[PDB]
């Protein structure tokens, strides 16, 4: 049919090596929090064979025990054996953590009160909403996170005792264009890789994929005679996580986010206290663009913002909302900016950022979900 | 004016601390295919105060001093001293890597046609190209890129003296919307930080940004009495580099790519070999966005392809031509598959994937410069 097009998103499980390394950034982040609200934390996590590092800068007059954080979110991610290739127990952890700059510090919050705190850097970031699903979110992302989580769920209550945590999907689905919203007709292909021990056969596995995951996940309406599957396409994947290939904090930032919908900044998430507006700016611009379509003002919308390092106020604002108001774009920037007061200062207060609640975002993306504070929209007064 | 809009993209420079580690994986890549055209490379680097790590995979013939490539990519950046935050001569050079997965090894390339081979993972990759340039990219990334070309140069060529490797720049332009192509009007705001020393007061260094960065970069027709200027706008930048803050390849996907304009997949480029789609079917998303936009069949393109590990062919191609085309969409995408092939093992031949060229894409952005073979349009027949 003419006005229909493919979109693809994928999602990764708690296992995935990148997405460990993110847990971790935000298990610190929280421990950091709970003793020192007003701790300043950019913790990176690296993964490999055996080996969690930690690298970046903390000031904060919390005493956290590093060992005992980094290891309880591995063993709640479900690495505790070797025979998985990663051992909470017995991994290496290494901390290469230093205080803040003090030229950062001295430039973004000393000495600042905290409405007016600086930027705790420059950069752009996008907020995305699409009335394509209740929780305002691209239904390929959302199918694909769901398939993770339908993973971790059969893993952990022993139903498929083969899985081990690390693991991949991947969704296409095919869209009719509809006056700039976008409606879903059919999902055309599904990816699911997942890790797995050695006694398990390739042919158990893609039935299990199917039948108790897929089916599990993805409603019957969206799946046809013409689906195209993709499961265990490797042939082989027992050996996984950090083993299987090294993780970084901040290298899922489109699974953290929209699936490759609306845009990015390129600003990492986890890791990072809200000074940093590559997380706090991101949320405010996500409840920002959340409200719009909740409000009923728009289908579809993207919101961008920027900043520069030690200046409170965004240099730019700008609203794309691809021909589903009709309010012109100039009207519903207006609106924002009555509305909404996008100071990394004021954010903190609006979504409550010095809670201790990240190591939750940090898989299963950090949109659309658990009605964090950014996903219950501002009833807007124009 | 009603129909205008303001957007925003960044880069950084060579001595940012990610930067340093995406050039640092690329000089690693390119040590292993200048001996070995075939080698399999997933190298990740890491930098902080005193210290490169090398994370990841590679199963190559090639014999590699680590030592001698990552000591010589920080020599070129130009931390040479410790008086400058680091020194290429006394730092510390930490290998973590092992060989490939032989599970991953099985599944995408082993025993297998190099035309044939599988993609090495599963994901989604985005080509863009407007007309708003000759080199068919965003108005945004090329002065934010210059600008930080332009701190490199008068730092090497001793007109500014008291300048670091580490930079970051951010310009805003104000757009005219133009039957769904954009027309730069005007430089709206441009940050700048750049690390400096010890001596040079602030007056100086604003004062050399405005003269001799931004003047020498910037068309004065873009810059006027309301252009904002936020020149080190932190106050102080002498901490700088891996001291600073951490770095990690793959944090900077967004100033490699389009500056937030188009889209983006998720997948980091540098310290890849061709295998991984994140890196080859992104060049080759481009090739094909800016063949459409050079071949004159639209002003502004995007393209979408997706990938599952161990199959060559795309799961999904997609084209959005923002209106710009007379041809419908369906018509671009059945041009683009008379005249692509987007497997791997075509692309490597295509573009020339197995030369050592990567460390030279690993700043700058990847697009829109020195006529790599993905930034040559191919001649379209249809
Ligand atoms: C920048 C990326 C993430 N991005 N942002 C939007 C889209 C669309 C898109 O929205 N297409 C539509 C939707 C509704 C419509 N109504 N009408 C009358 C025409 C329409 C066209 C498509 C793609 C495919 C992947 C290339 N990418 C998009
Ligand atoms: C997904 C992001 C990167 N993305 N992709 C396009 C845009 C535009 C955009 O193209 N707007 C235009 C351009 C030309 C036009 N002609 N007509 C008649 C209407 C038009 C509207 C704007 C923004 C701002 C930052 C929110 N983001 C965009
Ligand atoms: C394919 S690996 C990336 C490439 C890898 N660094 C290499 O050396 O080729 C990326 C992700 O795919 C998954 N993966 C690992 N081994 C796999 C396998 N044998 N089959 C399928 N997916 C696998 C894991 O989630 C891993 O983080
Ligand atoms: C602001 S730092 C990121 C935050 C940092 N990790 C922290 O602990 O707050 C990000 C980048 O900004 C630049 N930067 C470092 N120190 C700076 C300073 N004093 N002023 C301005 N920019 C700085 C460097 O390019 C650095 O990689
Ligand atoms: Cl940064
Ligand atoms: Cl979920
Ligand atoms: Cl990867
Ligand atoms: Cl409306
Ligand atoms: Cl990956
Ligand atoms: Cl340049
Ligand atoms: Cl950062
Ligand atoms: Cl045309």
């Amino acid at each position: 049919e003419e006005g229909t097009f493919l979109f693809t998103s994928e999602s990764v499980g708690e296992g995935h090596p990148d997405k460990i390394c993110d847990q971790i950034s935000d298990a610190v982040l929280d421990a950091h929090l709970q003793q020192d609200p007003d701790a300043k934390v950019a913790c990176e996590t690296v993964a490999k064979t055996g080996m969690i590092l930690l690298a970046g800068e903390i000031t904060s007059r919390a005493a956290v025990d590093y060992q005992k954080v980094v290891r309880e979110a591995v063993k709640h991610i479900g690495y505790d054996d070797s025979s998985k290739g990663f051992d909470y127990k017995t991994c290496n952890v290494l901390v290469a953590l230093e205080q803040q700059s003090p030229d950062i510090a001295q430039g973004v919050h000393l000495d600042r009160n905290e409405e007016d705190i600086g930027a705790g850097d420059q950069g752009l970031m996008f907020g995305y909403a699409t009335d394509e699903t209740e929780e305002c979110m691209p239904l390929t992302i959302v199918l694909a996170h769901k398939l993770n989580a339908k993973l971790a769920e059969l893993r952990r209550n022993g139903t498929l005792p083969w899985l081990r945590p690390d693991s991949k999907t991947q969704v296409t689905v095919q869209y009719m264009q509809d006056r700039g919203a976008v409606l879903p007709i059919r999902v055309h292909t599904i990816v699911i890789s997942v890790q797995h021990d050695e006694e398990v056969c390739l042919d158990e596995m893609r039935d299990a994929l199917k039948e108790k995951v897929i089916k599990a996940v993805v409603p019957a309406k969206y799946l046809d005679e013409d689906t195209i599957y993709h499961l265990q396409p490797s042939g082989r994947f027992v050996i996984g996580g950090p083993q299987g290939d090294a993780g970084l904090t901040g290298r899922k930032i489109i699974v953290d986010t929209y699936g490759g919908w609306g845009a990015h900044g390129g600003g990492a998430f986890s890791g990072k206290d809200y000074t940093k507006v590559d997380r706090s700016a991101a949320y405010a611009a996500r409840w920002v663009a959340k409200s719009l379509v909740k409000g009923g003002l728009c289908r579809r919308v993207l919101v961008q913002v920027s900043y520069a390092i030690g200046v409170s106020h965004p240099l730019s604002i700008s609203i794309f909302h691809y021909g589903t108001s009709q309010k012109s774009e100039r009207e519903l920037l207006e609106i924002v900016k009555k509305n909404f007061d996008l100071r990394p200062g004021v954010i903190v207060r609006d979504l409550d950022l010095k809670k201790p609640i990240y190591q939750r975002t940090a898989a299963y993306g950090h949109f659309g979900r658990d009605s964090f504070p950014w996903e219950v929209p501002k009833k807007l007064k124009y």
